[PDB]
């Protein structure tokens, strides 16, 4: 399959693996670079918000790459346009970290890395009836990226882990794959509330890992929520999946795409959002 | 469950008979403005170029909406980048047509009309094995659209119909749908070498008829190919599909749509190239 840590199967050899489409021109992630985007007044603020008659369980599962906490169906939404008519519904929410406080991110803000990005999944629910069509069919998917950053002086009501609900205690090192718990559900307004929901990148750009399908819309907010050492630490006492050399998790992030390889058909444009000045 | 002229089922209606995706923002055809494009010098000159073990036939059929040209498999490529690598595999050409000689492309350039666009449309074989495969996934498809514009002083020979080699004469009033039959192959390399194959407009759309997938990498080049009165003449003897208030076909191309909707959520521009000079 496809790993992180195994040179025989990590991000260098997916081009060749899983042509279709970790070879295309529109890969995510790229640097976000401040200075080469377009300011688009147009981009409005990002709006959370939840389905409240909705009472089924929120589950989270250790896949062997990532902690994914998978959501029920019809919950969680995003809009983008101000009005809430459920046009993207969100599917899932999973993290990327490091095994340094110094990395572990995806995306990169000026070339600057960060030590956890946390990416809430959704799909275009306004054209696609469900995740499974939407998830390999064009403009089926949109993402937020979420930068954390670490802090020593902080209490934990003010952490994104408060939001997270410290994912019900199961970040530890007995977590093994394909382990599954129900936790708490996770307030994802309130984990937004925790930064600027007007300020972000924006580009069409894949998924980060194989297949690296081209039909996602990104969103990556530019502020970071903040973290503990004693948090980040927690990610990192999960273990990997067998297909990966290191053995507990960590760098399980994709190397840096460009905007636009040389071989490109159509330049994309990396824009910019800020809220109405 | 479609037509360009039964108000039932026509134009006006796919939006809401075919949300995904003709409901979308990224959609064709569109005015391609010359003032309100983005040179881009990296774009190369288009090359269609076959492969001589082939010995299948071609045929065409009229399917109640245009005349398709169907080429056999294997057959006949794109190259966009110089390198006959098989990277685009063309499947299909077929054509749109007015009524009259003032109308009748699906594009426009500068606001005007063609009497005649030819689509010449192909998979990215280079990800994708098969049309089947691409047709309904993202980057799936690569479309050229071909003016034509009508001369009254020519010579068969330099005319798009000897390209075509006069499709074997097979349009008239009897070839109904869903008829098809054999015909000689269309010389592609030929009809290209009619206009300037390094100066085209170029963005990433949808097709122009449902679903309207917004999957096409769409090249129109800017110079037309030459064709008479009495050439148009022969598409507008075809009859249209029952589903169809006309008789005669003609009139088959979409309404103009907007580059960038005010729903978008992320702009497209618009390209264009021109040669090494
Ligand atoms: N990283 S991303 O946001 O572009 C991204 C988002 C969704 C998918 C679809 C398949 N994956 C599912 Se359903 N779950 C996981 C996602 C990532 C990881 I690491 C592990 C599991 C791939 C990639
Ligand atoms: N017009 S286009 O280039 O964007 C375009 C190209 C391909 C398709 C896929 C389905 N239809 C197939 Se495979 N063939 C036909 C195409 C047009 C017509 I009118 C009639 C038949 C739709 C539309
Ligand atoms: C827009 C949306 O998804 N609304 C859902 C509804 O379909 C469901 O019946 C209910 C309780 O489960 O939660 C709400
Ligand atoms: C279980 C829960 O929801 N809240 C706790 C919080 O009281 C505690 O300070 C922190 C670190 O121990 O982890 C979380
Ligand atoms: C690049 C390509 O498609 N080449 C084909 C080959 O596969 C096929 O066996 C032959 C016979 O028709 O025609 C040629
Ligand atoms: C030069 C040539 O072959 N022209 C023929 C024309 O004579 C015929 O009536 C028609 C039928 O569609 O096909 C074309
Ligand atoms: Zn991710
Ligand atoms: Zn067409």
């Amino acid at each position: 399959e496809w790993s992180y840590t195994n040179i025989l199967t990590g991000p260098e050899t997916w081009h060749e693996h899983y042509k279709n489409m970790c070879s295309g021109y529109y890969q995510s992630p790229i640097d976000l670079k401040t200075d080469i985007s377009t300011l688009d007044l147009k981009l409005k603020t990002v709006i959370i918000y939840r389905n409240t008659s909705s009472t089924e369980t929120t589950t989270i599962q250790n896949n062997g790459h990532s902690a994914e906490v998978k959501f029920p169906r019809n919950t969680w939404f995003i809009s983008f346009d101000g009005i809430l008519d459920y046009k993207y519904e969100i599917i899932q929410m999973h993290f990327h970290w490091g095994n340094t406080d110094d990395r572990g991110s995806e995306h990169t803000i000026d070339g600057f890395r960060f030590p956890l990005e946390g990416h809430i999944v959704s799909f275009r629910r306004q054209m696609y009836s469900s995740p499974s069509e939407a998830i390999g069919r064009p403009g089926g998917l949109a993402v937020l990226g979420i930068m954390h950053q670490i802090v020593e002086s902080i209490k934990y009501e003010q952490t994104a882990f408060k939001a997270y609900n410290n994912f019900s205690g199961v970040l530890n090192s007995q977590f093994v794959p394909p382990n599954n718990s129900t936790i708490d559900d996770i307030n994802l307004a309130l984990l937004l509330s925790l930064l600027n929901p007007s300020r972000y990148f924006r580009y069409l750009g894949s998924l980060t890992t194989p297949p690296c399908t081209e039909n996602v819309l990104w969103t990556v907010f530019i502020d970071p929520v903040l973290i503990t050492r004693e948090q980040i630490n927690l990610f990192r006492n999960l273990p990997y999946g067998s297909n990966e050399k290191q053995t507990r998790m960590g760098d399980n992030f994709r190397p840096i795409q460009l905007l636009n390889p040389i071989d490109t058909l159509a330049s994309r444009t990396l824009y910019r959002a800020t809220a109405r000045g």
